[PDB]
């Protein structure tokens, strides 16, 4: 009777009908039923990596007794569950512990070889009741007549971190490597579970779902193991989707609430008594406006479908891994197409010429979101080199904007530091053993969250020729491995190498620097080599008025704003001389000719905040 | 890429292969001897057969060359087998 108090019973709940069917995994429980019924040390201990099938095994084994298809020698025999955090509750005193596990034994032993017990994560056996080795090993005596037993299950490296070291306990037990299935046997493993949510979440579930479940879940989520995380994806999806079923769905539930939100901000900033925040009203008026709009035309449309969205699609699933490890998913849901056609000239908007080179990068971005480039490796890698002031970093850095609307969210790391070979440990990490190692890797550390960021390594020929190789796997797949052991994919991120080799020589003598700089095996890797070019005068004119933009919203923070007659914006590109420094005497002229002059004019009155300026040329320099 | 690591993991290697056996620090022998054994290189670059034969013997010892099985050389590919690629 001490087995009803501390432990639960397995078959009965099998019997009652509250385990999940399990399906395959034939060749797992035939060892496991043949070594459980053998003449001495029956103790068969199922191993293996988390989440991919363990109590599952223990399980279909129940159900298969409580149906008849086990041999004669397993014909009604009451699996149990035991628990041993349950059996030490209270026993502050000398021998409370030792005593339960005494009748426990003792009534496992009165059965004629019934009881088949059931440890999970047994690795919490070894010290059961310390003080002066004990407990958890009065056991070992029954283990090798094969009195008990103990069919158990722990994971792959907490049975060499506890058990292990115990050589003496480990002999008595039988080990039965339980690897992960693919993706043709989760799909299986799938459609026979496919009945439990469904029934849960008050939804259907399509096949498709499934199958695109188990597809996405191995491509992405590189973190864990199958048999559970595609059975994630479902589960949240029939969520989400029963979540919808209630009054509003989502996209019309948001723009709401961003209403009401902008509505009660404008309601509560109009009584205040201020001049500054009279502009600072005049946006968020017309936001409100704009928004309203959207969602009066979100609910009209909804009207027209509801009069004229009931199960999980292969999208759905879509959504769910963009909203975990952000990597876009999706299918192109017109949101964005034109957003994707219209790369290019949205591109133009920040950096001006060098085509070329744009349309090498756009083409890079867009033939990835419509499924056609090579799954297993880096969505792009390309070394784009050219003389200084081109503008190589500032299109490295537009992509970033243009992708996550926040340039700080690339990942940047500047390659003219790293002049001494010892140099590259600051990005892989460190051996076991040495000063700076539960900290891991750095680039890889960083890549290891949100997976979908640039990577930039500036100045790529300053460094040492050995950090060159660490980026052949790289550069040819998405692996890198830290010190931890630990390997992180780069098939979805954007690389870029910016260089000056061959300063102004030729589009021939530069592509004879690379050659005798670069080993043959590392060009190999690259992607299209794109080559920047010289500005001309008439692509200046448009970098001038790029330029006074940006200083125009930088002096819009003081209210004020320039009125820049023609004459003096064509004297500064006039003056945007000598093609051999690019483009940044454009931005020191712009300094020394004006920024000057209105700090002069800024701190001693007579440019007071509010009234804008003018700005007019003079015979040699620019007046105000 | 073999060739590219400093000449002392070579060394670790150099009784992996020919006993198929190596210990880590928790004192385990861990066993080699179904496992198959796959090292890629670079080396020579171009060399017909002897100025890459002579390549691997100045990077190499001739103990860690004596384990080995035979030394496969790859060639170049030809117009008609990229016709099939
Ligand atoms: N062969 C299978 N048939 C049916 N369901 C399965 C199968 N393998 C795994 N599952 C399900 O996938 C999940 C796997 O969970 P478990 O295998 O119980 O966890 P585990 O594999 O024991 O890993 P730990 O170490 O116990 S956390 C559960 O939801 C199971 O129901
Ligand atoms: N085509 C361009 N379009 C817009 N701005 C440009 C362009 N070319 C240069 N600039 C400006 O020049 C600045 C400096 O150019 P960068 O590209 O950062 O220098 P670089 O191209 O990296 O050359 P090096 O070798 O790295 S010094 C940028 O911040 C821009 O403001």
């Amino acid at each position: 009777q001490a087995l009803q108090k501390y432990s639960t019973d397995l078959t009965a709940r099998a019997r009652e009908g509250k385990l999940d069917p399990v399906i395959g995994r034939d060749n797992e429980i035939r060892r496991v039923v043949q070594v459980l019924s053998r003449r001495t040390k029956n103790n068969p201990v199922l191993i293996g990596e988390p989440g991919v099938g363990k109590t599952a095994i223990v399980e279909g084994l129940a159900q298969r007794i409580v149906a008849g298809d086990v041999p004669e020698s397993l014909r009604d025999k009451t699996i149990v569950a035991l628990d041993l955090g349950s059996m030490v509750a209270g026993s502050k005193y000398r021998g409370e512990f030792e005593e339960r596990l005494k009748a426990v034994l003792d009534d496992i032993k009165n059965s004629a070889g019934q009881i088949i017990t059931f440890i999970d994560e047994l690795h919490t056996i070894v010290g059961a009741g310390a003080t002066a080795m004990d407990a958890g090993n009065m056991i070992k005596p029954m283990l090798a007549r094969g009195e008990l037993r103990l069919v158990g299950a722990t994971t792959l490296d907490e049975y060499r971190k506890h058990i292990e070291k115990d050589a003496a306990l480990e002999r008595r037990f039988q080990q039965v490597y339980v690897g992960e299935p693919s993706v043709e046997d989760t799909i299986g493993i799938l459609r026979g579970l496919k009945d439990r949510y469904e029934v849960h979440h008050g939804v259907r579930i399509t096949d498709s779902a499934l199958v695109a479940a188990a597809t996405l879940s191995d491509r992405y989520i590189t973190a864990r193991f199958l048999p559970d995380k595609a059975i994630d994806l479902v589960d949240e999806a029939a969520s989400r989707l029963r979540m919808e079923i209630d009054s509003r769905p989502v996209e019309i539930d948001e723009v709401e609430r961003l209403v009401r939100r902008l509505e009660i901000e404008e309601m509560a900033l109009s009584k205040e008594e201020d001049e500054a925040s009279a502009e600072r009203l005049a946006k968020l008026r017309s936001e409100l406006a704009d928004q309203k709009e959207k969602l009066a035309e979100l609910t009209t449309r909804w009207q027209n479908e509801k009069n004229a969205k009931e199960e999980v699609g292969p999208d759905d699933i879509a959504d769910v891994v963009s909203a975990w490890t952000g990597i876009p998913a999706g299918r192109l849901l017109e949101g964005e197409t034109a957003k994707l056609l219209r790369m290019e000239d949205e591109l133009g908007k920040r950096v001006i010429g060098q085509k070329a080179a744009v349309t090498a990068v756009s083409d890079a971005v867009r033939r990835s979101r419509a499924g056609v480039s090579d799954p297993n490796r880096p969505t792009g890698a390309f070394m784009f080199l050219g003389p200084t002031g081109v503008g190589k970093t500032e299109l490295a850095k537009a992509l970033a904007d243009f992708l996550f609307d926040d340039e700080r969210a690339m990942v940047r790391i500047d390659m003219s530091e790293y002049g001494e070979k010892h140099t590259v440990a600051r990005l892989i990490g460190a051996p076991p053993g040495y000063v700076g190692y539960e900290a891991g890797g750095q680039l890889t550390e960083a890549v290891r969250r949100r997976p979908y960021t640039v990577v930039l390594f500036d100045e790529i020929e300053k460094a040492h020729p050995d950090v060159f190789d660490v980026l052949l796997q790289v550069l040819d797949e998405g692996r890198l491995t830290d010190g931890h052991g630990r390997t992180v994919d780069f098939r979805n991120t954007i690389l870029i190498l910016t260089s000056n080799l061959g300063s102004g020589g030729s589009a021939e003598q530069v592509l004879a620097a690379v050659r005798a700089t670069f080993k043959p095996e590392f060009i190999n890797r690259l992607d299209d080599v794109l080559i920047f070019e010289g500005l001309n005068p008439e692509e200046l004119v448009r970098i001038v008025d790029i330029q006074l933009a940006q200083l125009g919203k930088r002096l819009a923070q003081r209210r004020l704003q320039l009125q820049v007659s023609l004459p003096a914006k064509r004297w500064l590109a006039q003056r945007g001389f000598d093609p051999v420094y690019g483009a940044r005497p454009l931005r020191r002229l712009v300094q020394q000719a004006i920024g000057d002059q209105l700090a002069k004019m800024l701190l001693a009155g007579q440019v007071h905040d509010g009234d804008t300026v003018p700005v007019n040329v003079s015979p040699d320099a620019d007046s105000l």
